[PDB]
DNA sequence: GCTTGTGTACACAT
DNA sequence: CATGTGTACACAAG
């Protein structure tokens, strides 16, 4: 997985987007604090579908 | 879900990602493109359990 | 005194 | 009437 800085995500936030469009998965990370993925909302949507039909408790 | 555009989540992505950590789901909005989703890390690598359909 | 984060603002493009 | 995208400045935090 990609993996980018916080000044470096934002200096470069379209070019994140187009990776992320492009079925990419980047991690936003920050100093000390707890890091991010940016994900196409279709995909992570399409996961949180998939994961509700598991017959779980 | 909290939805905002590209504009302002490049002008207040400090902010977006604090929300983020405290456990919200943010889309990203940009025009004629498909919307993203900033998430948790912790979130997201549970979620992809999911892949537990493709098994 | 670096690096990196955060606020912000300007200019051009769509 | 706005939003996307490059970029750059300055101050804060570590």
């Amino acid at each position: 997985m990609q993996s980018i800085n916080f000044r470096t995500a934002r200096g470069n936030l379209s070019e994140v987007l187009n990776n992320v469009e492009a079925g990419e998965e980047v991690e936003i990370t920050r100093r000390g604090r707890e890091p991010a993925v940016i994900v196409s909302k279709a995909t992570f949507e399409a996961y949180k579908k998939a994961a509700l039909d598991a017959e779980f408790a």
